Parts: C-alpha cells; sequence; structure tokens
C-alpha cells in the first residue's frame, strides 16, 4: 500500500523553513518517521521546501545516480535541508543521531508515471 512516492515523502519531506523540534531534531524525526523501527537508518536527509519545489527537481539537472542509474536530478537552486547521521554510540533500538543543518543542491532519483522523487541520492 505505501507507494514509492509516499515513502519518499515520509522519509524525506519536512516542509517548513528549516528544522524545528523540541529536542534533537534528528533523534525526534528519525523515530517519528519510522526510520528507527527495524534498524537505525544510518543516514537520512530531510528537505525543508515545498513538495512542489522538490517534485520540480525531476525536471531539472539530469545527473548519474550513485548506483550508476541515470534517473537522478540535481536542483538548480540550493535548498534548505537537515542531514541526520547515526552516532558511534548509536545502537539499535536506542538509535542516536547528529543533526547537521545545511543549504545545498539536492540530488534525487525520480521514477514513475507521474515522474516523481522516490529516493534521496546526495546533496552537493
Ligand atoms: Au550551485
Amino acid at each position: 500500500k505505501e507507494t514509492a512516492a509516499a515513502k519518499f515523502e515520509r522519509q524525506h519531506m519536512d516542509s517548513s523553513t528549516s528544522a524545528a523540534s523540541s529536542s534533537n531534531y534528528c533523534n525526534q524525526m528519525m523515530k517519528s518517521r519510522n526510520l528507527t523501527k527495524d534498524r537505525c537508518k544510518p543516514v537520512n536527509t530531510f528537505v525543508h521546501e515545498s513538495l512542489a519545489d522538490v517534485q520540480a527537481v525531476c525536471s531539472q539537472k539530469n545527473v548519474a545516480c550513485k548506483n550508476g542509474q541515470t534517473n537522478c536530478y540535481q536542483s538548480y537552486s540550493t535548498m534548505s535541508i537537515t542531514d541526520c547521521r547515526e552516532t558511534g554510540s548509536s545502537k539499535y533500538p536506542n538509535c542516536a543521531y547528529k543533526t547537521t543543518q545545511a543549504n545545498k543542491h539536492i540530488i534525487v532519483a525520480c521514477e514513475g508515471n507521474p515522474y516523481v522523487p522516490v529516493h534521496f541520492d546526495a546533496s552537493v
């Protein structure tokens, strides 16, 4: 039932200006988006832009994906993001993260009809 497009929304969208949280944004968000349920997802990026602006990237700069597929796209403008990376002390089920806020060009893999973001590949 969860589509690839919905999965990208759950894993990566957080439309707001920038990270807001009552406590460590990554620890709160990784848990709340279910990214610590089955393992500690080790790296994950949230994007603080509108869905439309993220979706439009699928029509922007065609770039190779890290895995060698050719269906990746880089945003022409920088976007507000937050990068979550597991700490050394993190051990599932007590997942723990370092929060890095940034303004970078995103790279997403797009798939489907409609052609929409389904994976977050890199920020540059
Ligand atoms: Au640039």
